């Protein structure tokens, strides 16, 4: 017989959340290339890529796992 | 016999959520290329790509997992 | 017979959460290349990439796991 | 025979230009006058006058002069 | 025979330019005048006048002069 | 025969330029005048006048002069 119990609280209060500024790549990015030789695959990313601003009002997280085997 | 119990709470309160500024790539991205040779596949990304602004009121998460075997 | 019990609280309070400035790559990034030879795969990232601003009001976490085998 | 040659550059790059605050005359101006006597022209300026905020992207200058005599 | 040659550069890079605060005359100006006598021209300036905020991204200068005489 | 040649560079790089605060005349100015007599021209300046905040990204200068006489 298997009867685990959770009554827990995962809680957050905030008076205000804000004035959050994320300014990636506000300057110069400058790439110069001459007489290059590539015999195999090239993957290139230049500039302001994949940046994240994540401002959840709570962002609280529960992870729970159970296994019988 | 398997009878797990959860009565837990995952909760948040925010009085106000805002003034969130995400400004990726506000400057110069400059890319000069001369006499390059590519014998295989090329993938190129230039500028402001795949940036995310994610501002969920709440944004709380529950992950729960069960297996019987 | 398996019957764990949890009554826990994971909790926070913030009066205000803000004036958060993340400014990666506000300067120069400069990359000059001449007469390079590449016999195998090339991966290149130049500029302001993959930066994160993560401002969860709270952001509290519970991890729980149970196994019988 | 006069054949000067100019191939010069005057150049600038700025990634981002901003958060400029000019607040002239934010305090208190009080001017009391009694029994003044003026026999000739009067010019009077009182308060916040002729203040300048000048924010050119660029603002570069070339002056060039040529003379035969 | 007059054939000067100029191939010069005058150049600037700035990644970011900002948070500039000019606050002239934030205090108190009080001017009391009694029984003054002026037989000739009067010029009067009272308060916050002719103040400048000048923020050129660049602001580079070339001055050039050529003369035959 | 006059054939000077110029290949010069005048150059600057700055990553970021900022947090500049100019606060002239934040205190108290009081000017009390009684029974003054002026037989000729009067110029008067009272308060916060002609103050400059000058923030050129760059601000580089070349002066050049050429003369035959």
């Amino acid at each position: 017989v298997y009867k685990p119990v959770d009554l827990s609280k995962v809680t957050s209060k905030c008076g205000s959340l804000g004035n959050i500024h994320h300014k990636p790549g506000g300057g110069q990015v400058e790439v110069k290339s001459e007489k290059l030789d590539f015999k195999d695959r090239v993957q290139s990313k230049i500039g302001s890529l994949d940046n994240i601003t994540h401002v959840p009002g709570g962002g609280n997280k529960k992870i729970e796992t159970h296994k019988l085997t």
